[PDB]
């Protein structure tokens, strides 16, 4: 449906490099609606829950340590196929292999400093949204631009 | 071969969302020359002729109704391989599947509100140009830049 | 009223330099609505009528010769105080004295190649619009955008 | 270098998709984002924020509009950020705002002015305390040697 | 239309990745690049560059900073390019520079004001001679009919 | 591996069309560090050495003649995988087949006027850097943004 939602986190590197506005603008221009937005410094608990699927992996510690190393801009966007579209707009895991035009393709070089990370699926998105945002922090009335949907 | 021409129409949704300038700029930056331009509200007969290839399709009535629902900005651009190039610059049928960097990839989310449409072939381009424009509305003297062509 | 209109002409230099889209986008982003648009090569009669106030000035011939020397993109924009606003967005007569941020301030260096010219008053706008466009080429209804106007 | 100001992207700015454009302008300028959140203001929050205009005829409509939809509240930090942020926005009448400024580039109606910033340090501190909780604001920052001497 | 000015994107401008942004602004304006190179300025070059301030206490600071890292030196040609380039940059204090100007859009501190241009034709000729060898400057340009009448 | 370097040349057409800043900005935004930069008019000897691999090609003369026909902006960028990344950011040989988002995809239409050319390998990059720049023209002290590499 056109009410699908995804969670996007502009990580510490993205925030430190002043790419917050650039990124938000790309999603606004696309037609997706911002239903949740806030800057915070993630706690270790939040970080470990966010990357829970990788808890047994060697790089787990580094992922958690980095996303908690500084301010992060957390956001939720709503729109048709937003989860898959947001991932396409970001690029692939490795910024160097991402095509120009994509966020990582235009601004990143390292996998561990890949600027932003979005939900990999609807299931993960619903899980992440509930983890990072309280219900009261999410819009309940969403009406995009009627020129966007048939 | 550098005199090839194609027909492009910023549809009602593209105009309503204020994307006319953005789109024209992309083609200008590319090196293509504007040889025809005008804003108009398509009539039903023009729309039905324009979309004649889908006259039997179930979504035909919808295509016609929408393209005639508001102002459209019709354009004709000239340049080497402009027909196929213009299509590549627009993206693919489904905006959600279009790569970032393309017009639809950057601004669209629904197939029925795909922002802009270009001729799919030289054959179609010549037909569409004659259908939407009068001879006197098209430049006869062009010759772009020596910086663009060998 | 919110239905005030002004006439803007991207002159041959602006068109040749590929600034048409850039210019249209600036006015679209501002909130003004395009109600008339077309590219044409002005006739001497049209040019002389357009610059009638300067009929007895030494530079009259030059203004006329230049605006008819190549394609021009004529447009009409509608919105509250659009006449004075469009002039402000363009800059002052001399591009070198125009502040960065304005069209001439950002793109021009010569008075005779000042890219674009807008109506200097509501009276001139109405005169110019009727001169460059036929009634059938102008949108009749626009309906105020709730996000732009009270 | 620790001065802070409160900026609110109004419902019209949010609805027109100008949030990113605006944040980018302040990031590019060199100011640091120390507070950020989207919310739909309540009547009380709106009236307190715009208390200085409470006696004016348009106050009712002003309050009704800012509470009509989502607003993106922000706090930016940097030397002279209060006056600088105002200069970047333009003047009260968007039509009189010079191109290059936010209102100059995007607005046409005084009642749909896109964004509003604190007019003084005193007002900024009041507004910041009104819209944000202490824990929602950064306490770090770390001076950037490329921005300040 | 042969007038020329010297522009130096200082270490802060280079470190902040604004070299392309700045060059693009002058290219779009219609001015022609007739000299360009990145270098790390030496003390003797810097002291001559800021000679008008040699008796002032901040002379040492201006010299130390412009020689602290990579600088992109450029020479642009065009009608009234000296005064125009200054207007495009803004005023000495970036906080007081209007949005739309380089310093107005990107700077916050006087000592980190990103770029500096010649203040007069006399200074431009003097500075161009100090920073560039004749062989590093274009001799063939040819006025663009779309920019000049 | 983060010290890898590549040679990029904005050819006469790219310079003449005013794309130098646009191009440099793209590489700056990506995170790569500018370690060498200068505008010059290549000599025949430099050109023939640069295109040595095509000495027996029928188009060799044309490549040499064009790159020496006007000012060129030569540059060297440093960063992880910069050689392959720079090529990807430029696009493919034929600008018409280059994807929107890439330099050639956004600005070119002719193979012979492809705007910019980058080293095709580390081997070629080191050869080209030594050919176009003296060691003293290249930075030895490099400090990329601290948020770019893990
Ligand atoms: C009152 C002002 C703009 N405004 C908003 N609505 C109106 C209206 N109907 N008539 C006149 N002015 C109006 O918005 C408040 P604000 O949003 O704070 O903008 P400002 O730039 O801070 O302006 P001020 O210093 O006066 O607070
Ligand atoms: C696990 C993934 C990539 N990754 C990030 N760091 C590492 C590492 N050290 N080893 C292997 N993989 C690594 O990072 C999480 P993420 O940055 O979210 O990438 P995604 O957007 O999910 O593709
Ligand atoms: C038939 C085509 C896309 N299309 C494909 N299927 C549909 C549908 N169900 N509703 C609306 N449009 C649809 O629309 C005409 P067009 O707008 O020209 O798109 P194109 O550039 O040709 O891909
Ligand atoms: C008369 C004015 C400027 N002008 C343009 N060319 C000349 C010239 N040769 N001598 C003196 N003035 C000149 O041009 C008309 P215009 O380009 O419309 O400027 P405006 O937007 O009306 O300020
Ligand atoms: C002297 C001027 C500003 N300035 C720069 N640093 C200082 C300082 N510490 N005290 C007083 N003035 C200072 O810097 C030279 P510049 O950066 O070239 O400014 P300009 O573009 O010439 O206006
Ligand atoms: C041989 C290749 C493209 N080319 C292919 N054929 C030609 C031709 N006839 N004229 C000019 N260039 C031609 O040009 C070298 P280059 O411009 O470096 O492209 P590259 O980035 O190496 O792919
Ligand atoms: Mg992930
Ligand atoms: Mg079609
Ligand atoms: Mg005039
Ligand atoms: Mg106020
Ligand atoms: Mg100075
Ligand atoms: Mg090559």
């Amino acid at each position: 449906v056109n009410k699908e939602r995804t969670f996007l986190a502009v990580k510490p590197d993205g925030v430190a490099r002043g790419l917050v506005g650039e990124i938000i603008a790309r999603y606004e221009k696309k037609g997706f609606v911002l239903v949740g937005l806030k800057q915070l410094v993630p706690t270790k608990d939040l970080a470990e829950s966010h990357y829970a699927e990788h808890k047994e992996r060697p790089f787990f510690g580094g992922l958690v340590s980095f996303i908690t190393s500084g301010p992060v801009v957390a956001m939720v966007f709503e729109g048709k196929g937003v989860v898959a579209s947001a991932r396409l707009m970001i690029g692939v895991t490795n910024p160097l292999a991402s095509a120009p035009g994509s966020i990582r393709g235009d601004f990143g070089v390292d996998v561990g400093r890949n600027i932003i990370g979005g939900s990999d699926s609807v299931e993960s998105a619903n899980r992440e949204i509930a983890l990072w945002f309280k219900p009261e922090e999410l819009l309940t009335e969403v009406k995009p631009n009627p020129n966007l949907y048939e």
